């Protein structure tokens, strides 16, 4: 528990990250911003969710570590997708368990790309990963 008077979001996100295994690694920009408020850490992805929502924040669980950034952060990516159904792709990162459903990939079954927006460290795992699979599927 933690009642915050404009601390940084970076000395926030440290105290949130105290009863987690995971260290929070928060942005440049999000760290500038302030907080105030009573808090209670007994449901810490229920809390990210909606302090994304208030503060305008964008956040990554990626297994092991926890990103934090502003939404002036958000990666906009447009990524190839030729030789495999956007389905079988998004069911392959679903499997995974890397996909986060707040920012899903955007696309169509008669087009060769589809969009996807959000957490750098995300977007840049999604880009690899259609681009890994889009070569190994390049042949008949």
């Amino acid at each position: 528990g933690f009642v915050a008077k404009d601390d940084s979001l970076r000395t926030f996100f440290d105290a949130m990250a105290l009863q987690l295994k995971e260290p929070v690694i928060v942005s440049k920009m999000a760290a500038r911003k302030k907080i105030t408020g009573n808090f209670e850490f007994h449901d810490p992805n229920a809390l990210l969710e909606k302090l994304s929502l208030q503060l305008g924040l964008i956040w990554y669980f990626d297994g092991q570590a926890i990103y934090i950034y502003d939404a002036s952060e958000m990666r906009n990516a447009v990524v190839s997708l030729r030789n495999v159904s956007l389905n079988e792709f998004n069911n392959f990162l679903k499997r995974s368990g890397l996909y986060n459903k707040n920012y899903p990939l955007r696309g169509d079954n008669r087009k060769g790309t589809f969009y996807v927006s959000g957490p750098p460290v995300y977007v840049d795992m999604v880009v690899n990963a259609a681009t890994m699979m889009d070569k190994q599927n390049d042949g008949i």
